[PDB]
């Protein structure tokens, strides 16, 4: 749509593009006021995503509103306009995302010590989202919508918040992408602010194994890979799960199990334990005799993983309850 070198509004000079999207197009522009470089996020001139955009920046906009330590951990919408009919929005210059650090590992993870880095700056911003009048659900946490501040620091935000909406305003019941799917929302169930958590679990074992944690090819591929590594869900969940019978089959004595395809791991046989490596030197076994990498370490973060991969919703760990957790005592 947009040539570099093209100047709006006698303010911003389009440099180039920096991504491509359902929703438009992110460009790098100078902003001769500010004296800057600038993210311009750039919506569709149709209806269906300008209204979603506009949700975007009513969030974005309350989220600015609130002047608290724990705000920023989110990326800076600087203002909005309208132009040639498509809204705009203006970021701060953020840098590449958590998915191309595990590219440039060749799929091989961070260390452990950066793996809690990220998990301290996201569990930050979990719980300024969960502050009562934001109560904010991201809805699309994973490692791309995760942005370093500056390539030579471990400094992050979060972006992208197009699917986001608070508490109560939920639109759509397919949501999340799916390697980062929470249970509540593959079962059909009204979700809360615990499925970003659910997300965050997902993510933190990918950035040190190098590898999604659950890589489902379809939302059935996705139950059965979370099935194989924490077993079956309880049944007081599946008993209240619209899409339950997607997935599980109930018997007699008030039981579930999988329903079974043609020809996965019996339940809960694939430990988080062994994909961690905790006593056989991490990942593969690449952390052995590293610093920073004892099976002790490794405990505490099995741990947390274990309490944001809760199945229920409601006992599933909470941001401030995360920063509390041994995983992060120096
Ligand atoms: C809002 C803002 C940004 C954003 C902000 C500042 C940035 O500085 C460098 C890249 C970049 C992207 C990216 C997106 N995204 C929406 C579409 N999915 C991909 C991410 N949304
Ligand atoms: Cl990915
Ligand atoms: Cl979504």
């Amino acid at each position: 749509i947009v040539k570099n070198g093209e100047k709006w509004m006698d303010r911003y000079e389009i440099d180039s593009l920096i991504g491509k999207g359902s929703f438009g197009q992110v460009v790098k522009a100078y902003d001769r006021v500010e004296q800057e470089w600038v993210a311009i996020k750039i919506i569709k001139n149709k209806k269906a995503f300008l209204n979603q955009a506009q949700i975007e920046v009513r969030l974005l906009e309350l989220m600015n509103k609130h002047d608290t330590e724990m705000k920023y951990y989110i990326v800076h919408l600087k203002r909005h306009f309208m132009f040639r009919n498509h809204l705009c929005l203006v970021f701060e210059m953020l840098s590449y995302n958590l998915y191309d650090l595990l590219r440039n590992t060749n799929f091989r993870g961070v260390s452990l010590n950066l793996t809690r880095k990220f998990a301290q700056q996201m569990c930050t911003a979990l719980l300024f989202l969960a502050t009562p009048e934001l109560s904010i659900i991201h809805c699309d946490l994973k490692p791309e919508n995760i942005l370093l501040c500056n390539p030579k620091r471990s400094a992050i935000k979060i972006v992208d918040f197009g699917s986001s909406c608070q508490l109560g305003q939920r639109i759509y019941q397919y949501i999340q992408s799916r390697f980062y799917r929470s249970p509540e929302v593959l079962l059909g169930m009204p979700y809360d602010l615990a499925i970003d958590m659910w997300s965050l679990g997902c993510i933190l074992v990918e950035m040190h194994t190098g590898e999604p944690l659950f890589s489902g090819a379809n939302e059935v591929d996705q139950m059965n890979k979370i099935v194989e590594v924490l077993g079956i869900p309880p049944a007081h969940i599946l008993d209240q799960a619209p899409k339950a019978r997607k997935f599980f089959e109930k018997l007699p004595d008030g039981t579930w199990n999988l329903k079974k395809t043609k020809d996965y791991k019996p339940p809960g046989t694939r430990k988080l334990h062994n994909i961690l490596g905790v006593e056989t030197g991490g990942p593969g076994g690449r952390r052995a005799g590293e610093s920073g990498h004892t099976v002790a370490d490794y405990l505490k973060f099995k741990d947390l993983i274990l309490r944001m991969l809760d199945y229920d919703p409601k006992t599933r760990i909470q941001p401030y309850y995360a920063l509390q957790h041994s995983f992060f005592k120096k």
